C-alpha cells in the first residue's frame, strides 16, 4: 500500500472524516480528488484534506 505521512493533526468535522496526528503514517485509499484524499489506518477508512499530507517520498 502507498505511505502517506500526516503534516499537521486533523480534527475529523463530519462521518466520514478521520481524525489523524502529526507524523502518523496511512495508507493512501484514493488521490483523485485533490483536496480531500481518502485514507486508510488502524483498520479504518475515511478522508483527511490533502493539504495535510505528503505522500513518501
Amino acid at each position: 500500500k502507498e505511505l502517506v505521512l500526516v503534516l499537521y493533526d486533523y480534527q475529523e468535522k463530519s462521518p466520514r472524516e478521520l481524525t489523524v496526528k502529526k507524523g502518523d503514517i496511512l495508507t493512501l485509499l484514493n488521490s483523485t480528488n485533490k483536496d480531500w484524499w481518502k485514507i486508510e489506518v488502524n483498520g479504518r477508512q475515511g478522508f483527511v484534506p490533502a493539504a495535510y499530507l505528503k505522500k513518501l517520498d
